[PDB]
């Protein structure tokens, strides 16, 4: 139900979500240690354990609410740890291979997501990535509003419940989203070597960052 409605609210969920695990699985063993930072109910964490079961995960978020729905979810997996942490707070040590979060970063101020971007790669292996899944704001007002449309036309055509889509614009206008291509800059600036936008539907994309590669 939870699942079925972020797919709703969420276009490409599947493209962006599985590029995400696909990018890990390409850059990481099988028996990585992977960081899901926001994890809220650990969607990205469970499409990481559906590809790769050996991977050792740690589900971080600010919400002991969000992490409830996380550890019914993972109640039988002796592989995953949950940790209440804002972003905003010392980091887990690691070392990871990987450091992924979807839908999560846009709630920080941008000087603290460049800021974090940097924290991240040194929790990083060399060789390590760093995945996004995320909101991100069109570079004009007037590209925004067709962003915004083609939000709009996924949300209608998924047949998602008015009330739900109500909620859902009512908790975007918390979020502080920026351009793809500014916080794919920030990897650089943060000294990732290599810095790409896998894939991207409008208002949400898939990037990643390389610790070395
Ligand atoms: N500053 C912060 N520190 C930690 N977690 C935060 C945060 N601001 C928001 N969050 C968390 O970010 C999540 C956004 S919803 C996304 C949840 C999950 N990653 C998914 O893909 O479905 C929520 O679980 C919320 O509690
Ligand atoms: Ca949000």
């Amino acid at each position: 139900t939870y699942d079925a409605l972020r797919r709703q609210l969420i276009p490409s969920f599947d493209l962006l979500y599985g590029s995400a695990v696909s990018v890990v699985a390409m850059s990481v063993p099988a028996t990585a240690r992977i960081l899901d930072l926001g994890a809220g109910t650990g969607l990205l964490g469970a499409a990481l354990r559906e590809r790769l079961p050996d991977a050792e995960l740690l589900l971080q978020d600010r919400s002991q609410a969000m992490l409830e729905q996380a550890r019914q979810r993972f109640a039988d997996d002796d592989q995953v740890a949950i940790r209440v942490a804002d972003h905003l707070d010392e980091l887990p040590a690691g070392p990871f291979d990987a450091v992924v979060s979807a839908l999560s970063i846009h709630h920080l101020e941008h000087q603290d997501k460049q800021d974090l971007f940097t924290r991240i790669r040194k929790i990083l292996r060399p060789g390590g990535i760093f995945v996004n899944v995320e909101q991100v704001l069109a570079p004009t007002s007037e590209l925004e509003k067709m962003y915004d449309r083609q939000h709009e036309a996924h949300v209608l055509a998924s047949d998602t419940p008015a009330e739900e889509w109500a909620a859902g614009r009512e908790r975007m206008k918390h979020n502080i989203p920026i351009d793809v291509e500014t916080q794919i800059q920030w990897l650089r600036d943060a000294g990732f070597t290599t810095a790409d936008c896998l894939a991207k539907d409008w208002r949400f994309a898939t990037y990643a960052g390389w610790n070395g590669s």
